């Protein structure tokens, strides 16, 4: 099918952590950018308008651009940049399946490293693995890092000289992240993305993960892990069988990453919360103001298309 | 079987490197903490007494806690922490096999990053791989990093603003590590652990490694490597066929990791020393004061239980 | 067959990036060092002369040194170092196949980290994989990092306290790298090496890579990837089918690595350029002074032995 989307690039401010507000260039004014969910073989058209003060592009990471290299999104290689106020249209066939993503390809150390210019692109295979058919909950986790010294200043950041002192999943740092709520018998697909410049060792308490896909393509030899290393650019898809009720933390095991501005706890932490487990008064997330779509799991059920999410939206000036 | 162990947490000082003594929170007053070795299916009970000034927990990494999530050891999530002076009992069924480990889950960036709050938990499958059948020597290597500026003061450390300037295997930096002594024909199982916050590229000279397990679970498709990347949390099990007599160094290949306080050589370095090879006058470890249990290989032959090692104890 | 050659170690200066000249210890005065290409089973003899002011060795990474451990190149473990002005002969059998490499093993944090003391050692297997038989272009990519503060300062560098602020493939930072020129239907073997102290996430636009070898040995279960993480000491071999004409950049996806001295773009970046794709006036490499052997692809076609490359030579 032909699927056409209109995307903008906006200057907004997002709250990454308690006391850390961050200026970003959000696709449709949010970080992570909108979920794009299409079927293998769809023809995709994306009309992009740059409502910011600086040039950008969009690169479609994992998309082969078969006969369509001029839509690859690389400035000075496949196009000139999309200047401030201008528009540009990308066209590609989604013939590469799996967990893909998209991100700016201008000034990437800064724009992708700390300005949140990225989002997920899910291409459903016409022939999914048998296990994929058992899945009852699909979860996106996009990890990145932040340099507080340049939070308020576009044009700086993302160099070896800077210090990454805050860490996140889907642009929030614990406790501002959200739990992953399941019930016994759920079959959970988690898609990990190394969206930023850091390496993240994602560990699930209480469960092993069956690693089934690397960069969106199914492994001939899947393997179990309790800790999956995710590095910039990569994706891993795993399956968790939710057959062990409890409250089980799920987090980046890199020790300095579970900090926020030098304080702990913080960083890419969630909790696998099973519905049947009674809540203790001392539980850190008792009475959490809950977002069921923090990992795009509700959007991923809503059919093909492009989905914004207000829990990811930042504030305009 | 039901296996019941008593553990303490103690404030002790350990020698990590020449030039670097470090204040740690040692399980049973040692770093690495004691080896816990049990069989698939055993019911484990661990009574913990906190003889330190700060709160802690113990999380059993890789243990599913099937029906026992309140023993998972996560403060504010599965329990309130064990306060200074207090005690707490963990109970779980060891139904997950393989190379597991245990560590504090309070203030993890500091307590696991630089205060030595970790140790190995080995669960023997009732049914081991055929490959494991041939093994004649079992070896534990737990890698971690240290920040000299906070060595004497609990309550600081483990952040991106700190500088990790010393590196170790089993809490020693070369030359204070120990050789891995083997004889021709040995079949050596090595279990690597990313116990601290760094990444370690473990490279064996003279030999390829067969990578057989990831996070303690056997791979359907094992593969050979001469360099295995180990990151925080992870474990890799490999097999080395000791069929190539010589002196073969075995070390982290991350270049800045083979330093100590800015000086080379240092860091996670050992030597595979084969029996019978003549020792040259200039050999760095000629006349080494040798500890045959530096990699827990003696303890690992002693059956199920909790094993302290005096070579790992700190001072009060 | 017996393969004997002569290597020297020279103090020279290379250009890593616009504005960054770097003092290195180049094998045969070049960085990457010379390509050594032999067949499985060959007997290799390397006569080394140190024409620098400091001691070095050469370690043959991946080479088992079966019955020849005294040629392993490790100072204080397998030999005394090769002092300034002296010579040393290495002898070994190339019985381990695939993508191997060689590097100094003295002061490695500096000498390998920032002084360019490394090169590729390719051992052709008697029984290549079928896909290897289809290869039309063989490509070596050795990644490393540079600390501009010590560019002029032998004896300094490669510690946690230093700052790696330039990044390269084959000792050049974009735009001083070279394009990977292919034609439609080419079958491209690329060998990635973690030669320096950094981690590199190598991403190919427009194409998936089939990962076929880890540290030079063939995987029983190869797998596709669009991003391959390469860490110090490791090698990965991949295959790209060149079936999608265009201009497709190919680079380290670690965000800070595509900088040069804090400026962007720079670092380990190349472009897969297909023959016959029309060239826009804004294409960054439209006027490139092309070196067809920047990835040793020509040398790799010229027989068994040691190959220098004038494009990698430094200035005395
Ligand atoms: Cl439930
Ligand atoms: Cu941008
Ligand atoms: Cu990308
Ligand atoms: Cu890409
Ligand atoms: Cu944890
Ligand atoms: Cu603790
Ligand atoms: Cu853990
Ligand atoms: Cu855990
Ligand atoms: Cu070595
Ligand atoms: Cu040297
Ligand atoms: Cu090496
Ligand atoms: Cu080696
Ligand atoms: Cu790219």
């Amino acid at each position: 099918a032909e699927r056409e989307f209109d995307m903008t690039i906006e200057e907004v401010t997002i709250k990454v952590a308690p006391g850390l507000d961050y200026k970003v260039f959000g696709f449709n004014g949010q970080v992570p950018g909108p979920l794009i969910h299409v079927q293998e073989g769809d023809d995709v058209i994306v009309n992009v308008t740059n409502n910011t003060s600086l040039p950008h592009t969009i690169h479609w990471h994992g998309v082969h651009q078969k006969g369509t290299w001029r839509s690859d999104g690389v400035p000075g290689v496949t196009q000139q940049p999309i200047e401030a106020g201008d528009s540009y249209t990308y066209k590609f066939k989604a013939d590469r399946i799996g967990t893909l993503w998209y991100h700016c390809h201008v000034n990437v150390n800064e724009h992708v490293g700390v300005r949140g210019m990225w989002g997920p692109l899910i291409v459903d295979p016409k022939q999914p693995l048998p296990i994929e058919k058992r899945v009852t909950k699909d979860v996106i986790m996009m990890m990145s890092t932040w340099e507080s010294a340049v939070a308020d200043k576009y044009g700086e950041g993302g160099t070896p000289m800077n210090v990454a002192d805050y860490f996140s999943v889907n642009a929030k740092s614990f406790p501002l992240t959200q739990p992953l709520r399941v019930k016994k018998g759920d079959v959970v697909k988690i898609r990990f993305f190394g969206a930023g410049g850091g390496i993240h060792a994602m560990h699930s308490h209480g469960h092993d993960m069956l690693v089934t896909h690397k960069d969106g393509l199914p492994l001939d030899s899947p393997y179990y892990a309790d800790t999956v290393l995710v590095s910039p650019g990569e994706r891993y898809d795993v399956i968790i069988e939710a057959d062990n009720p409890g409250r089980f933390i799920f987090h980046d095991h890199v020790d300095t990453h579970v900090t926020a501005g030098g304080k702990h706890p913080g960083g890419p932490i969630t909790v696998i919360e099973y519905d049947g487990v009674p809540v203790d008064d001392w539980y850190v997330w008792k009475d959490k103001d809950y977002d069921p779509n923090f990992f795009y799991s509700e959007s991923l059920k809503q059919g093909y298309g492009m989905f914004d999410h207000d829990g990811f939206k930042g504030e305009f000036e």
